[PDB]
């Protein structure tokens, strides 16, 4: 109930936080993995912030205590969490920053907002969960439930006492921005990606993709979204393993509660059909992450790095399924 606000002693220690020297080298890497570095999380999104949009793009203050709030309204869950925020505006900084003038000031401010926000408040629940129990979420929001959920808490955050970093825009810019931030979380429903991506391979392989255009705009920053959401999937193997044991974590948790509603879970939520898993990455890497990265790396050369990485653990989970994996840890 009501949206939690975080105590004066977290955002002032946010505010004193300095960044260890030969971290700035490693952040502007695709690979990087925030794992080992979890005390200094916040303090990683405020020098992204600061390095794509400039130290006086947020005024101080109201920036630490917007996102030491934020980092309070996600849940204790084993993946939709903080971390996984963390993870996903990392990758669009790393975007970003290969890209950085085909966006506007506006629009990286925006997109690095929208991905430490994108998944507030979630639950450990799927769209597919909310709507076929009928959770009062899915009478509000009929399609992309939980996105619009997370949107909403993201104007609450804003909305709370001193936590506005988007007062200072003109009032026209204000509204930008917030329309940037809103179909920014919208797209990160994979259920739009399929229509998106194939969209955009059209617009490309046609030579009608055009940047000037909103509407195309719109659909690349979606796909943006999408990369950044399912970033996991582009670290090095051991990262990418140990963090499907979180997602999975989530989904088996899932599946108990529809076990107890009288409905068989999909195989994907059950935890007694662990031995699918690997063909199931496997139809996961093909039919969503590797035409996402490929169409991304078109469109956008320099983010070919994520591509050749997803590449990579498409192998790794083939390897799986042929018994030829090595040792693990978890
Ligand atoms: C099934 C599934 N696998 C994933 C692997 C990495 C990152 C995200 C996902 C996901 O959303 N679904
Ligand atoms: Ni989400
Ligand atoms: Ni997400």
């Amino acid at each position: 109930a009501g949206t939690s606000i975080c105590t004066s002693e977290e955002w002032q220690g946010l505010m004193q936080f300095t960044l260890p020297v030969r971290l700035c080298k490693e952040i502007e890497l695709f690979h990087f993995d925030i794992g080992p570095f979890e005390n200094m999380w916040p303090g990683i999104f405020v020098y992204m912030v600061h390095r794509s949009c400039g130290t006086s793009c947020f005024e101080l203050e109201k920036l630490c205590r917007f996102i030491m709030s934020v980092k309070k309204n996600y849940r204790r869950v084993p993946y939709h969490n903080w971390k996984h925020a963390v993870t996903v505006a990392h990758c669009m900084y790393a975007i970003l920053q290969n890209n950085h003038t085909l966006f506007t000031d506006l629009e990286r401010k925006g997109l690095l907002i929208a991905c430490l926000c994108h998944d507030l408040d979630h639950r450990g629940f799927s769209n597919s969960y909310l709507q076929k129990f009928d959770h009062p979420l899915a009478a509000l929001y009929s399609t992309s439930t939980m996105e619009q959920h997370h949107f909403s808490q993201t104007v609450s955050i804003l909305q709370l006492e001193g936590h506005n970093i988007f007062s200072t825009l003109s009032s026209s810019e204000y509204e930008q921005v917030l329309e940037i931030i809103r179909k920014a979380i919208i797209a990160t429903d994979l259920a739009l990606y399929f229509g998106n991506r194939k969209q955009l391979e059209e617009m490309y392989q046609t030579g009608s993709l055009n940047l000037n255009n909103q509407s195309h705009r719109d659909r690349v920053i979606g796909l943006m979204m999408t990369a950044c959401d399912l970033c996991s999937v582009t670290k090095l193997w051991p990262v990418t393993k140990l963090t499907a044991n979180d997602i999975y974590a989530e989904f088996w948790a899932e599946g108990d509660e529809m076990k107890k509603l009288g409905i068989q879970p999909i195989p994907m939520m059950d935890r007694d059909k662990k031995d699918e898993v690997p063909q199931g990455q496997l139809g996961f890497y093909n039919a969503v992450a590797i035409p996402c990265y490929t169409t991304l790396t078109q469109i956008l050369p320099p983010t070919e790095p994520l591509l050749k990485a997803c590449r990579d653990n498409l192998s790794q989970w083939e390897k799986v399924i042929r018994g030829e994996e090595t040792a693990t840890w978890i």
